Parts: structure tokens; sequence; C-alpha cells
RNA sequence: CGGUAAUUCCAGCUCCAAUAGUGUAUAUUAAAGUUGCUGUGAUUAAAACGCUCGUAGUUGAAUUA
């Protein structure tokens, strides 16, 4: 995996979205991501996003609690 | 309302409202969602330019941990 920094809001390559997108693709070589869905739901008067990397055909490096699965 | 049987005219009695106040005339505001920001209407009641291009004006997709 690569090692790039995330600035404080530097170019679009140094943004959180690009870093996580790059980390997701570089950590998943050669299997391909072909779908992402986020299922927001209310829990204890709070909103809990649950990102799901779908169609797989990370927490330590990035911090996103993302579940990986396969298409139905 | 009154053209011959007037609940409205000119009168008489009766009683209604307000009251040391009570009508008139003009004008401002509300009524008036009959000037619309909140808030109007435009087939037929008033009201979409004959149609297209177009500068000023107004309005402009998602995205940056």
């Amino acid at each position: 995996i690569g090692k790039r920094v995330v600035a404080h809001t530097k170019p679009r390559s140094r943004t959180s979205k690009a870093v996580h997108e790059a980390y997701l693709n570089e950590m998943l070589y050669p299997v391909e991501v072909a779908g992402q869905r986020v299922h927001a739901t209310l829990v204890h008067k709070k909103v809990a996003n649950s990102k799901t990397v779908f169609v797989a055909v990370y927490k330590n490096i990035t911090g996103e609690k993302v579940k990986f699965a396969f298409p139905v």
C-alpha cells in the first residue's frame, strides 16, 4: 500500500476522499470493487452510517468501519 | 318606497341605539388575499408577446475530514 498524507482544510490527491479511495483500491488488488452503499439508520437518538463496499469482484489505515460482501 | 288601502313620503303616539354627546361632508388606516414579500389572477370572467435569437438583470448539478 502507498503512504500519502492528508492535509488540513493541498491538492485533490491529498484529500480524505481520494486517500480512502486509493487505499481501498490498493489494498484490494487484484479483486475489484464494483459497488458501494451506505445504510443510514437511527440508533439511540443518533444516526449511524454503515458503509458497505459491495460487489467485491482498512479500519487501521483509514478508519472507516466498512463491511465487505458480494452481490445478491 | 310612492299611479288613490304607502310598514320607508309629510305628520301624531309608541320604542330602538348612543349619551353630554350625537349626524353630516372630505381625507388617512383596517375591511382589501379588490396591489399579492407573507399573498392574488391570466382555457372560458379582465389578463401569455405571432414565433425564434439575445445584452444588462435574476437563477444556476454532485464533490474537498
